[PDB]
């Protein structure tokens, strides 16, 4: 699925991603566009051989078990095919382990690269509050 951009707004809120230590709605709805042009079907490959998925793009080696990344930790006990679907529950879950890791939202690069520094309530301006 491609949601629309309030539609995934919306649903974020709906799992209590509205600043979720500290990070407003916006940075997670800025993270998602860049991280997967919204789609929840979204995979890409990364050099170590591990694979991103769905949404925002979780991580096989860590994250989630693919059968095909060595030393994977399936520190969020799932399969990386189950982050793809249209019920984004499984990748919020996720997603709240990950930021709670630490390193914050700097645990994804595009939104270190791309979304840090900036205005990230445009993203969600004309969101039915
Ligand atoms: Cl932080
Ligand atoms: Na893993």
């Amino acid at each position: 699925k491609v949601f629309g951009r309030c539609e995934l707004a919306a649903a974020m809120k709906r799992h209590g991603l509205d600043n979720y230590r500290g990070y407003s709605l916006g940075n997670w709805v800025c993270a998602a566009k860049f991280e997967s042009n919204f789609n929840t079907q979204a995979t890409n490959r990364n050099t170590d051989g591990s694979t991103d998925y769905g949404i925002l793009q979780i991580n096989s080696r860590w994250w989630c078990n693919d059968g095909r990344t060595p030393g994977s930790r399936n520190l969020c006990n799932i399969p990386c095919s189950a982050l793809l679907s249209s019920d984004i529950t499984a990748s919020v879950n996720c997603a709240k382990k990950i930021v709670s890791d630490g390193n914050g939202m700097n645990a994804w690069v595009a939104w270190r690269n791309r979304c840090k520094g900036t205005d990230v309530q445009a993203w969600i301006r004309g969101c039915r509050l």
